[PDB]
């Protein structure tokens, strides 16, 4: 399975930074599970693979185009230009996010989420997962720059045979063979 | 500032995984903040670098090896054989941890740890920090593997050039050489051109 | 505009006090200009909003706490425990500051400033500023005193009608009547 | 000790904001310390009680209609029609300054000011004083602001103890009055219950 925790403010507390943790199986539009963290609460919604298609369809979209917008706005995809901005009611416990060209903003999606009973479990799990993954990516980068270092110790040792094969040269022809 | 990030088990609490956060300036020496979370609590504390000497002095152990010690201890640097334990009272907020060897454990230090009044900001920062160390590094990975791209080129094609500069020298010199060959033999050409039609010129 | 001066202690010169004027628009976070003085030379330096935003973030804190620290830091707003420090090299034109969290410092900011090629001009100008607002605070609080001594004469005239009240009663029962 | 701060302009530099700043003790009229400054350099004098009386001698004037002078010209105590100059030469070091009567200005008087060999710590001290003052007034208004709002409260709510005083003793009054005119009507019942049957008891 696969995951990106992300950070984002909601309109209605600016104040604040709040989390998204969005898991997947296979492909995003395949479904995923969503949720939101203040770093106390957690709010978890699901998503599955029907809905997302028939949002597309609602929205005049390719489910391709769509499902890109998903990426963007709910895994950090955006690029430098795109603005989208994310809604939350803690009473509603609707939440909604939505793209805005020029300051036009038009609904880009919503969902229910429902409020989880365990959040200190909901967390400690995603910095379990952070911290397995720093220690992967360390490593990756550990393991990287003992080749860069190879190849330059390796390259050494060219410098060296090269000097060795002309000295044997510069001497042959001179001496040896007169 | 320079910060590590770490789980760990409180011996109190064997179930529920404990998080430790520990923030210093230049070296764990200088003195350095740390923070406990359960992922719905938070406690602090402050370690100077004062009470970071004393405490080693205490044990008879020179600074350099008992910061090693607090390194493995609190910044996961410990082996695979090192075997460290943590204890915690939330009613005391005391913190000692301890160094367990030949199957008894000693106290390697210890500090007071005050409640945090606001522990989701805690959390939340912790969480921003992660954020930012994944986006960090995944950047030097990208970074280290297109030097590494560039250094295989730049390989790839030296025995690529270096097969050119020969040919090219190895055909200047044959030319160089052939011409010498010359100059040999037409000094021996003139040679019996003369001796012969010369032995003519003069006799 | 917005100003606030405040004396600090540079850690170089600690038999010297140093003064800072620090200024903003609207708010600190929307950037603000910083002077150092001795009394004589004087040295600026501006931070953008951006900068300010940026640091926060390289930070892991929320822009509105690394706002705060930066009040409490450099317009004075320190509480009775928060302990700050102050560093500047007049040759590296580097100016830094420090938290101090028992005994183990941690930097909060750091910014070059210009030497100020018209010192007297500034020192000038800061004086002419306190000069107004000593004027001023002086005017409301002598307005408000005239206030509270009105609302005095202005109760000395209450009892006046009430004794005249009780005269008039006093009387019109067993005069009046009978 | 009493400071007073306040900026003037010199007639040999009109475009430059000059600041003088004098402290005293108890009155002006016992002598004060009168410091001048254009922010970059400072010059300091002092005025003994006797040079005072003396220059007010010297104008035929009462002491305390001098003192009165010194405290307008120096002091930023004048009036909006005063119109006062200052002069000051600062290869002399003597400065002197004139009230203006009637378009023609007359000398109202002048000392000595030595330069002060560091300018800036003069310039700190004033700083400081000012700090302290703004601190200092800021925290009168704040003093005075609750003397206020507190004044305000007993005056909102003795209106209201008042009006429940009257309540009370307009209800305990009213049976204290009840009660009377009761006592009135069995005084006459009894007559009649008598009277009648009494006509009867007796005759």
């Amino acid at each position: 399975m696969e995951r990106k925790i992300s950070r984002i403010h909601l309109v209605s507390e600016p104040s604040i930074t709040h989390f998204l943790q969005v898991s997947w199986e296979k492909t995003l539009e395949s479904g995923f599970v969503i949720t939101l963290t203040d770093g106390h609460s957690a709010w978890t919604g699901t998503v599955s693979e029907s809905e997302i298609s028939q949002e597309a369809d609602d929205m005049a979209m390719e489910k391709g185009k769509y499902v890109g917008e998903l990426r963007k706005a709910l895994l950090s995809g955006a690029g430098p230009a795109d603005v989208y901005t994310f809604n939350f009611s803690k009473e509603s416990c609707y939440f909604f996010f939505e793209k805005n060209l020029k300051d036009v903003s038009f609904r880009l999606g919503s969902f229910n989420l429902e409020k989880v009973e365990n959040p200190a479990e909901v967390i400690r799990e995603l910095i379990c997962y952070c911290l397995d993954t720093t220690a992967e990516n360390q490593a990756k980068n550990e393991h990287l720059q003992k080749e860069n270092e190879r190849l330059l110790r390796d390259w050494n040792d060219v410098q060296g045979r090269f000097e060795k094969c002309v000295s044997a040269k510069e001497a042959l022809e001179t001496d040896l063979y007169k």
